[PDB]
């Protein structure tokens, strides 16, 4: 009774400064993207067979600027804050913020030749804590983790981290965006939203 | 009595500005490229058995701006407005407007290597409404899509649509241009026009 | 590039009265039931895999009133009005408003013994227009129907007619209720509603 | 140059009273049902492949009566006026009028399962007079045996007797209904009526 | 649930003048003879298995006159108005008024030896729009298409193209006739006309 | 380690009204039964083999009124209140109150037969979140969900939903009742209760 759904769209606007600045993301479907929110919605649980993130630019050879991202397992250790940190992360890649052009075969869901540029990571799904997750919004898990930051650390398998710096300008620069290709298990339906 | 034609040709000129700019173009002989547009034109339908669209770049690699493309087959849906929506299309592909060098094997009609870099797109083919489509102009498809926009949702089998954004000038900038590499069976000839 | 889903949801309350009153129903992910019209709106086409409408009692053994339904398939012709012209249509089906039982096993989803009891009908799928159909609105369909009853004749690949009469009070009576068992096929995602 | 039809359409309407009432019919096709009347006419002769009448109820367990249908070939004969006789002919079957639900799998034109139930009875066909029959009307019918009984004799296959009583009502009560379900091949075409 | 018909009748009457008359004749059941016109109205979908229309001569070696026919898939083009155009279409067959005399073996529906002489065309069949057909009057298309060329567009498979011009007499002149030779397909069978 | 039992009790008297009334119970071994609970009490966690809820009908041919049940595996989400959303569960089944009677060889424990007309349903067990769980007392449980809604979530492995309505008085009637037919695997044993 398990619905399969394999779809990629774009994931995050991606921006550099100077500064370093780290962001996280869920990895729930509520967050990979628009239109899984509301597609996966309409099922109480879910695994994801795949997820894959995967950067794009859209700089010039001449912008300054580099990207990192990795997957961090447990929810409760701090996210990191260094790109020495990041670097120790399960799945973490590290590019220009204009490279990762041959990533595209990813998001194009083709057969991939040369994809050593590409800026792309995957989700480990072995390493999840169970198999079948609750669908959750970011409202329904800020709450429950404002309560015991352990009962929120099973509602979501995984984060997302990314770090960018490197830049030029203080003021954020359009160096690229990243595209979630996930590939999720829904079960039991439910009531949209 | 079926005559098949494979042939390239450029497709339309690209250029990017810093504001995203949506164009669409119908995937029917008419519109493909000049050539074809005459060469169909003597068949009463047609049928297409493999169209791509590829973008060769022809500007730096200092260059600042993106392309998009990706293909509508439900005429009917309101064409895309962001890279957002873009991004869920079929077959969608996003890349650096100074990139996709690689995608020349496509046109050149050759063996294609490391198509990674690419920045091309083929028709999902097998998606299509019927087999055989009537050749029509885009006078003749603007006039009946002006009555019922159901009665002009099968003449052509679908739409390429095309986003370009990220760019440095508010004036137009050369990026490079997109090259039709259609395969096309054609029956029952008539009167050219 | 297809989702598959297969799900079966309640698709309509029935009730007798002793005079005949026959209905219609279009056999769109729109209409077979709440929970697919909206999962499926997330896609612009579709295809039915199969399609099974199935009534299930709740009357007594002493509820007066027998059901009859079928689909058609030109969906140009008039609807039935009554018994015998439905009884013409393809896997038409008759049966005693408080018999039925034996059909669960449609909507249970299980393995199915003895389903001579069952009032149940599957689409005929070959026999349909096209494969792929768009999504379309009660609303939409009515629209369109409204210009060239031929320009809608393709939107929907069929309707499903029900007549329900013999009953015993002129004021309609609970006799049961049928639930579609469908498993469609949905391709190109767009915007949901 | 045989054109071969297989369809099941109403037959006719049931009712039982509580004195009992004999009805014949011939098995012709321009008896059998609307539809089959009309198509049928478009040839001169045609041959029954198999005719077979389910009888479909309607009512209530609650409701009082009994169905019987069997066969006459030789046309001769008077026809029967007791359950007695009646039950003496081939194919001969009886039933509670509220009874025979899962002779639907015979109009449904599926898999039959538990027929063990049905009220429904088929053609001898090895028994009948010759191969090929003329269309006649019941009009041409009743006025050819308003000459020689057996000039007539020759012109129907056979013909079907139905007995119902053991009803509760002095007033015709609504049991349910016979579908015929036929198989015929058609000759010589000629022009409608 | 198909029922298969195969059979030949005339199709039209055929006659000679000195200056060329172009007729056109939709490929409909309800056209192609008033025999299936009146049996295929029965079915409200059908499928050209094989339509064949067959020129018979009933004129004199002496008689002046040439007869061409061939086939129009695209119902948008204008039909045509010259030999020339009309020697462009797929099975177009031109021959002497009163040549043909060996296409008897068609309507005949025999075994067929020297067939060279022959004046009969048969449809592509596979360059179709669709499969199933609604049936359709003259009064219904010629209504349909005073709305959107295009919305009749898909009511007829295909039409016949005939000319007729090398005559001697001003007045037309008994040539032969065209005796259409179908086998068809008719599924869900409705109310007659 | 694991002590395998394998046992089926009454589970709950059920009964019908004219109003719709939805109930929810755990599908904890402290909550199928009473004999099961004093039995799974003995050991500190469990494993559900096995778990299939049946109905028994114990009222007459005459009565009106329907059950309907199922399964909910986010014990997060608010319980149905519609047979509508009731019929999307995971193995929802629905029947005449009075109907039911097959589904004894599941009590009855024994080789089946003809159980289409059964109105039991069994549970998901390879969608359930974990593999052991911990035996927990209705009181332990109301009082873990009075506090994070989430960690009371894992406690139990699924709830069953039942609804019944289509009853003919205001004042619940006795329609029969369900027996809960389970497999459980019990390890480390403790101190009764």
């Amino acid at each position: 009774g398990i619905t399969v759904l394999t779809h990629s769209e774009l994931s995050a606007e991606i921006g550099v400064t100077d500064s370093i600045v780290v962001s996280s993301e869920l990895v729930m479907p509520y967050t990979v993207g628009t239109w899984l929110r509301g597609v996966a919605a309409n099922w109480s649980k879910y695994s994801w067979l795949s997820v894959r993130y995967t950067y794009i630019p859209s700089c010039p050879s001449s912008t300054a600027g580099s990207i990192h991202m990795g997957f961090q397992y447990n929810m409760a250790n701090t996210v990191p804050v260094s790109v020495n940190q990041l670097s120790n992360l399960r799945g973490y890649v590290s590019g220009q913020v204009w490279s990762g052009s041959a990533g595209l075969c990813f998001i194009n869901g083709t057969r991939c030749s040369d994809t050593s540029t590409a800026i792309s990571t995957t989700l480990d799904v072995s390493k999840l804590g169970k198999k079948w997750y609750p669908y959750k919004t970011s409202a329904d898990y800020a709450t429950a983790v404002g309560v015991d930051v352990n009962i929120a650390t099973p509602l979501v398998p995984a984060r997302l981290v990314i770090a960018l710096l490197d830049g030029s300008s203080s003021t954020a620069v359009a160096a690229g965006r990243i595209y979630c290709t996930y590939t999720i298990q829904m079960i039991e339906p439910t009531a949209s939203a």
